[PDB]
């Protein structure tokens, strides 16, 4: 395939890609006149600045620039399509043409390509470039509606989905997502990508390259690179990286931590250099052409090129520069055994990472004052509630939006909004909580980083199950796996052991699904509710958790502890002790994270001993009394 015969490239030497269409575009001073070319001279709005439409109006130019740049040294030539989906193309009021000009700009970039390559005998690719739009998904359009978003998901989905239809019918070898200034932006054109892929279209390579806004080493939505890369590794880019907007020197930090933590190659075309106080670039082929072989004697890249200020010349000093250098070598694993998620930070939990605490307080359906404060309106508060959260020790919060009396997609929509618009909630991962998968839908589509999915299970069917996670794969997020079967709930050690192993097989089985991704529920149950049929689920819990470590590779365990302890509502010292001893004994046992109340869990050692033998009495079902010696505790308080 396509994607075998770049990567037998890419292990031998370092490829040159393009350069600066728009710089040479720049440099012809065509007018109104030219780009409106015969064929829109009745046109509506004015069409100069328009690089786009020069694919079908002067493709002659666009055909020379493309044999000036492959004439050059480029291996790979994108396509003039930056600006060609219908949301970017509303303001020229040519969003009807996009699939067209797609189409045309592929097309006058294979002839130059395959004229190229018969001439010199070295084989040429095109890539198709789909640019970031004007539109953010992450980043609301003013300031003082920090939850408002101009653009939905699904809308840049179809447009992205059009863009990359009209770039496939016209024949091109890469799809490159290029300048993405949003992640979320990104992630809907990689779900677009993969609609198209699954659909009808053969899969093409698809390279991932970011940008870095300035030296705080963080993207225009704010997500570092190390967040960036998590976020957009579940489409698996042949290569990855950083372009543009900043020059070589400035870019080497952040694309030396890029080329550390991914196993893809690392692909990077700066600014030649910084803009003048007139916009030209100062940077020489030569001081570029040295910059870049310092990055290629050091390992880093495996793709150079440039961004605005790149000229033919520069493409020319950095291919002669780059010729005899070894190309990087990926590691062969990066954080193997860890689970990878992402807010705007990175977050990895891996076999020596101590218990995760997600914050429990974010849920309409358990928690009654957070409810209270959705219902009304108050989305302000239930804000300041995620932020104590997370300064109480949280690592990941839980966010649920499920009752009767609510729509749960718009809620969640909202809340996930208002999160992203705060820097220190958004800087942690997010747990969608829901048993509604049209609220976990809603969850995902409005998350920039890597999330987790709570509680699918198999409740309703094999197929169901099997659906929901190839969405939820397709989003890219990791996902809980409840003990829930048609039987109904695993309530016992063997059942809950194997309904996880089934669930397990199915997953890795019959869907590649990634065994780091998956996390398990064995349903923490209330104890001491006084019926002797509930005496054993907290040793069923953590037998069965122990088990599952033991013979699941890669998977991890999580639950709901505040369950445990609902027959004592009210007796807040009980709960934290029951759920310290529970915490210790299961964390013992193997569990990885659970959802907990962050600030509320005392350490074992200092628990009141009289409270810890009873707390250890009812857990391990010790005493038949237990739950009333526990209760006669709480009384004699007073």
């Amino acid at each position: 395939t396509l994607r075998d015969e770049i990567n037998a490239i890419l292990q031998k030497r370092i490829m040159v890609l393009d350069g600066g269409m728009g710089t040479m575009i720049q440099r012809e001073k065509l007018n109104e006149e030219h780009f409106r070319g015969q064929e829109f001279k009745d046109h509506a709005r004015p069409l100069k600045g328009n690089n786009d439409i020069l694919s079908i109006t002067q493709p002659d130019v666009i055909y020379q620039i493309h044999k000036e740049y492959l004439l050059a040294g480029a291996d790979i030539i994108e396509t003039n399509t930056f600006s060609s989906t219908s949301i970017a193309q509303a303001d020229y009021g040519l969003e009807h043409l996009a699939y067209r000009m797609n189409m045309c700009s592929a097309g006058v970039a294979r002839k130059a390509a395959e004229e190229v390559t018969l001439q010199t005998g070295i084989k040429r690719f095109v890539a198709g470039a789909l640019g970031p739009t004007n539109k953010t998904l992450s980043v609301s359009p003013s300031v003082e509606r920090p939850d408002y978003r101009n653009i939905t998901f699904d809308e840049l989905v179809e447009a992205y989905q059009e863009q990359a239809k009209g770039l496939l019918d016209g024949g091109v070898d890469i799809l490159l997502i290029e300048t993405i200034f949003d992640t979320a932006n990104a992630k809907a054109a990689l779900f677009a990508l993969q609609n198209l892929f699954e659909e009808k279209y053969a899969p093409r390579p698809i390279f991932i390259s970011g940008t870095i806004v300035d030296k705080s080493g963080r993207t225009l939505s704010g997500q570092t690179g190390e967040g960036f890369v998590i976020s957009v590794s579940h489409g698996e880019p042949l290569c990855i990286g950083l372009n543009c907007a900043l020059g070589a020197a400035e870019m080497r930090p952040f694309i030396e931590i890029i080329g550390k933590c991914t196993t893809a190659y690392v692909l990077c075309y700066p600014n030649a250099g910084l803009p003048n106080t007139f916009g030209d670039y100062d940077e020489t082929p030569s001081m570029m052409a040295k910059h870049l072989k310092d990055f290629a004697m050091d390992g880093l890249v495996n793709i150079v090129g440039g961004c605005c200020g790149s000229t033919p010349d520069h493409i020319r000093e950095i291919a002669e520069a780059v010729k005899n250098c070894k190309p990087r070598v990926p590691p062969a694993t990066a954080f193997e055994g860890h689970m990878l998620l992402s807010g705007l930070e990175p977050f990895r939990i891996g076999p020596y990472t101590n218990f995760v605490n997600i914050g429990e307080r974010c849920n309409v359906a358990g928690s009654r004052k957070f409810a209270k404060l959705i219902m009304a309106g108050n989305y302000e508060e239930a804000l300041c509630v995620a932020k104590v959260q997370v300064e109480m020790g949280a690592q990941v919060l839980d966010v649920n939006m499920d009752d009767g009396m609510l729509d749960g997609p718009s809620a969640m929509t909202r809340f996930c909004n208002l999160i992203a618009s705060e820097p220190d909630i958004a800087k942690v991962p997010l747990c969608i909580d829901s048993s509604n998968f049209a609220v976990i839908e809603a969850g995902l589509k409005c998350c920039q980083g890597k999330c987790i999915v709570n509680s699918i299970s198999l409740k309703e069917g094999e197929d169901d199950f099997l659906e929901k996670a190839r969405k939820i794969k397709k989003y890219g997020a990791a996902m809980v796996v409840m003990a829930f079967d048609e039987e109904g709930q695993a309530t016992e050690t063997d059942t809950k052991i194997r309904v996880c192993t089934r669930a397990y097989h199915l997953l890795v089985k019959k869907l590649g699904f990634n065994p780091n991704d998956i996390i398990f529920d064995p349903n923490i149950l209330t104890i001491g509710t006084g019926m002797e049929e509930h005496n054993l689920y907290a040793i069923n819990f953590i037998h069965a958790t122990k088990v599952i470590k033991e013979t699941l590779p890669g998977a991890r365990i999580s639950g709901g502890l505040s369950n445990l302890s609902f027959s004592f509502r009210g007796m807040e010292a009980i709960r934290e002790a029951m759920h310290g001893v529970f915490l210790y004994h299961a964390i013992k046992s193997g569990m990885d994270m659970g959802i907990v109340n962050a600030g509320n869990l005392p350490v074992y050692d200092d628990i009141h001993k009289e409270l810890l033998q009873l707390c250890e009495d009812l857990i391990w079902n010790k005493d038949p009394e237990a739950t009333e010696k526990l209760l006669r505790y709480a009384q004699t308080q007073g």
